């Protein structure tokens, strides 16, 4: 769920406070329409159609389910006792959060337009 992305964020990428991520480009946030701005959008797009993805799954809503998972010494891992939707979430914020360390943030790609600059 949520928290547990926002503690994904947290822990791969210490230096940046979690709301960074939460409305840049037209993908990170709301929103799952227009062109990627940047490689960190399009960590954000890949993110938001694994979701979309996860939720054809029944009873399976990657904004809630809560499932089983751990960071330390630099490791994000998804472990064993979770069930097809929980693995799947997990595995689609884990994937994010390992992107958006490797992505640079371009600070004019924060807050835009959503109506006019991503369709
Ligand atoms: O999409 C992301 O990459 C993201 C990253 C950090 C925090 N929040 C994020 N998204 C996000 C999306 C919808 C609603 C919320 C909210 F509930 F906090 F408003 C957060
Ligand atoms: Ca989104």
């Amino acid at each position: 769920n949520l928290y547990q992305f926002k503690n994904m964020i947290q822990c791969t990428v210490p230096s940046r406070s979690w709301q960074d991520f939460a409305d840049y480009g037209c993908y990170c946030g709301k929103g799952g329409s227009g062109t990627p701005v940047d490689d960190l959008d399009r960590c954000c797009q890949v993110h938001d159609n694994c979701y979309n993805e996860a939720e054809n799954i029944s009873g399976c809503r990657p904004y809630f389910k809560t499932y089983s998972y751990e960071c330390t010494q630099g490791t994000l891992t998804c472990k064993g006792d979770n069930n097809a939707c929980a693995a799947s979430v997990c595995d689609c914020d884990r994937l994010a959060a390992i992107c958006f360390a490797g992505a640079p943030y371009n600070d004019a790609n924060y807050n835009i337009d959503l109506k006019a600059r991503c369709n």
